[PDB]
């Protein structure tokens, strides 16, 4: 179990005022910390986040967060589970902004809701250096789907926390999980009146001005006033971060192909809806060519860092828990049989054998 504890800045709030917080599960004499974002979409006006508060509320405020949560995955303390860190200090951020981690916005007179989330994030450390994080050596910031694209968006900001709060030592690292999407067009058009069908390009463009979100600095320099979306999306946002960041990302993200409005049936797939989804294999598989840290099988399926049977997907016979510590080593010339850059080449979900079977 980790064990909730609420800010101590009640400033820094869920959507609804309430305060935000993290689980935690302690690790004595280890200096390696784990902290990991949830996921869970987002909503960009009043109308969707109203109707995200009756039904998904625990996304939206922590009036209801159980006391404790029990680690899975990475976040897990097993050896059996997580032969990556399972010796680790363990921190789930829950996700209460629904701004992609991107939000610096605080609930007022002319708000109805709070979009913290890069606040959230940067309170959590704070809080967490007197909790021994001080201590660490290694910080992983990790996440999940919108946790996922919430580490690219603020892993050189922790990194610039803890170097301007007089801690250097410690190496600031990202993974992200099934945070990389591409801002390609929908296989059909839909207009953006919802969430999850809401096309990429338009979801965040009107995102980041509801939220007040925030982007990397180096990539806000780039991309400039105005156009401060494109930094949501990994392939633009990657080449710009300094934190080493080691990629995981599905070839058919679930995720990616709901927004492409791509709704598979289980009925025969014809012929243009075969090289819509073979075009979009190739898509990342592209864009992660020159992401040395990066593991990337070919299924069909979305998240994976903290489900409990994470270790069983392979990509040319070495797991993500194996790649990960490739990973590590490589941040002690590449290593012999131990490799950190896993991307499938074959074109069809499921062409992989060690694909989730989703039982
Ligand atoms: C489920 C989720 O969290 N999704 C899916 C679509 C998406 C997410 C997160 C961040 C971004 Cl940036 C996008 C986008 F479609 F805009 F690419
Ligand atoms: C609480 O957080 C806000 C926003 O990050 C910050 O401006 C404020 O100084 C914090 N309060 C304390 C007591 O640290």
């Amino acid at each position: 179990d980790l064990r909730l504890h609420l800010l101590l800045n009640t400033s820094v709030t869920c959507n609804d005022g309430s305060p935000a917080g993290y689980y935690l599960k302690e690790s004595r004499g280890s200096r390696r910390w784990l902290l990991f974002l949830e996921g869970g979409w987002y909503c960009f006006n009043r109308e969707n986040c109203d109707s995200r508060y009756d039904t998904m509320r625990r996304l939206m405020s922590s009036r209801d967060w159980p006391r404790t949560r029990t680690g899975t995955g990475i976040l897990s303390s097993q050896p059996e589970e997580n032969p990556y860190w399972w010796n680790a200090n363990m921190v789930f951020i829950p996700y209460c902004s629904s701004d992609v981690w991107s939000g610096a916005s605080s609930k007022s007179e002319k708000n109805e809701y709070a979009f913290m989330g890069a606040l959230i994030i940067q309170e959590v450390v704070r809080e967490l250096l007197g909790r021994g994080l001080s201590g660490a050596k290694v910080l992983l910031l990790a996440g999940s789907s919108a946790g996922g694209t919430g580490v690219l968006l603020n892993v050189d900001r922790v990194a610039e926390q803890l170097e301007k709060l007089g801690y250097p030592a410690i190496q600031v690292r990202g993974l992200a999980d099934s945070g990389w999407f591409l801002d390609n067009k929908q296989y059909r058009h839909t207009d953006c009146v919802d969430t999850i069908t809401c096309a990429p390009t338009e979801a965040i463009r009107r995102g980041i001005r509801y939220w007040n979100g925030v982007v990397p600095e180096r990539c806000r320099r780039q991309f400039q006033e105005g156009e401060e979306w494109n930094c949501f999306f990994g392939y633009k946002v990657y080449p710009t971060l300094r934190s080493p960041v080691f990629v995981v990302q599905w070839l058919f993200d679930e995720a990616q192909l709901t927004v492409d409005n791509v709704h598979l049936t289980g009925q025969p797939v014809q012929e243009g809806l075969r090289l819509y989804i073979q075009n979009l294999g190739r898509e990342l598989r592209h864009t992660l060519k020159d992401v040395p840290a990066s593991f990337a099988p070919a299924c069909l399926s979305h998240e994976i860092i903290i489900r409990s049977h994470w270790t069983d997907v392979q990509v040319k016979g070495t797991s993500l828990p194996r790649a990960l510590h490739c990973w590590d080593r490589s941040l002690h010339t590449p290593l012999k049989g131990c490799p950190v850059h896993l991307v499938d080449s074959c074109p069809w979900p499921h062409c992989n054998p060690s694909c989730p079977t989703g039982t």
